[PDB]
């Protein structure tokens, strides 16, 4: 599958892709603005995720950090980003279909739209200024707007345990963006996609 990864903010952003133990193509790139990056993502990839980071230095061997996203810090990910970070999440080639979501269910930290390249579904996006608005106890000191769970900790905004329900901060990320993953048991805004579409990620997206 192709993923075009492109960069449409006023500011640099490092993407990152990964499968959670392993990089999907490259794992990551420097985007200045308006840069793109189309990676070859493998039919079956489970659990893929795409995100940006943001305020990132590197040493020339890829080592350094991110002040959101860092993913043990490395330039090419391999594993996922530390929040916040807005998730492009995706499955592909499930049982015939892809499944697609936005998810703030660890933070927003950049605009996101994820849309198909190919026909026959919808896409996603979260573009409201979740970090401007972000209440103050989910203020990030590095950026972006943490996700009351790594805030927390506790099942109440986790749900580890019983069934946990919607807080004010879920509601939050939820009443901004309304088609994202707002907590854990939300109900699910993925899009079902026909198997082996192609994608776009834009960060920034045009309004």
């Amino acid at each position: 599958a192709t993923f075009e990864i492109v960069n449409r903010c006023s500011y640099t952003v490092w993407a990152a892709a990964s499968k959670g133990d392993a990089a999907l193509d490259a794992g990551g790139r420097q985007l200045n603005s308006g840069e793109s990056w189309t990676i070859n993502v493998e039919p079956g990839t489970n659990g893929g995720k795409i995100w940006a980071r943001t305020d990132c230095y590197f040493d020339d061997s890829g080592s350094g950090i991110c002040k959101t996203g860092d993913c043990g810090g490395l330039l090419r990910c391999k594993r996922f980003g530390r929040p916040p970070t807005t998730l492009a999440e995706f499955s592909l080639n499930q049982y015939g279909k892809d499944y697609i979501d936005i998810s703030n269910i660890k933070g927003f930290n950049v605009p996101m739209d994820f849309s198909p390249t190919t026909r026959g579904c919808r896409g996603v996006r979260c573009a409201a200024d979740i970090v401007g608005q972000c209440p103050a106890k989910l203020k990030a000191p590095g950026g972006g707007c943490n996700d009351a769970c790594t805030v927390f900790q506790t099942s109440e905004y986790c749900c580890t345990t019983g069934k946990c329900g919607p807080t004010e901060y879920s509601r939050f990320f939820k009443r901004l963006c309304p088609d994202a993953f707002s907590y854990v048991l939300d109900k699910p805004t993925t899009v079902t996609c026909p198997g082996s579409s192609n994608y776009r990620v834009t960060f920034c997206p045009t309004a």
